[PDB]
DNA sequence: TGTACTTTCGGTTTCAGTTA
DNA sequence: ATAACTGAAACCGAAAGTAC
């Protein structure tokens, strides 16, 4: 019904517009989400916050030129959404937050099971 | 007929028993309703939830000593009631949630207009 | 059956407390 | 010596649910 996160995230991954946001199997049931710490020198605000920024735009919580950009908050929102969502589940021991290009790994729950 | 919220809240404001629950003009068409986030250290359940608790008793949705106290649910109920009420309108740009003693500002709609 | 709320849904925001 | 991060929980609006 009123759920937007499930299809939207799937769409972003399927789009391939976000390097590192990729499927891990061909069943398209496990996927990889870039998760770089915004304090690292490796961080580029445009690319590394692009997914969080997309979600903030899509949900109407940010408008270009009008609201001050705030990547940390964009990040917190999507993290917290993924945490509460019944549609997604982190495979915490497959996440690689400790590498040069870090990422969390998520499973997509079949529609019914809850 | 069976609408209870309008008179009840007006009565609460007139009662003066809820510090911060006050009229903003002498026509008694605009009022201030305290709206503190319960996560603050400044939060005291007895005083800051007293109105939300009162609405829960009046509507029979809580009994002291029997049901576990639950101010968040108390708050949600009154908020969702005000959201749907045709008797009240938040003056969202005069509400002050960003101050040490936060409050929302409400307008009372004249009885007829809808 | 329509009204006036209430509860639930699907995320959002804030907190105290970590971690980079 | 501080920005960013975090899970937990309070919070939110929309809208489905429901007691008259």
């Amino acid at each position: 019904g009123n759920g937007k996160l499930r299809q939207w995230l799937i769409d972003q991954i399927d789009s391939g517009k976000y390097p590192g946001l990729v499927w891990e199997n061909e069943e398209k049931s496990i996927f990889r989400i870039p998760w770089k710490h915004a304090g690292k020198q490796d961080y580029n605000r445009e690319e590394d916050a692009a997914l969080f920024k997309a979600w903030a735009l899509f949900k109407g919580k940010f408008r270009e030129g009008i609201d001050k950009p705030d990547p940390p908050t964009w990040k917190t929102r999507l993290r917290c959404a993924l945490n509460k969502s019944n549609d997604f589940e982190e495979l915490v021991e497959r996440s690689q937050l400790d590498i040069s290009d870090p990422y969390k790994v998520y499973r997509i729950v079949p529609e019914g099971a809850k």
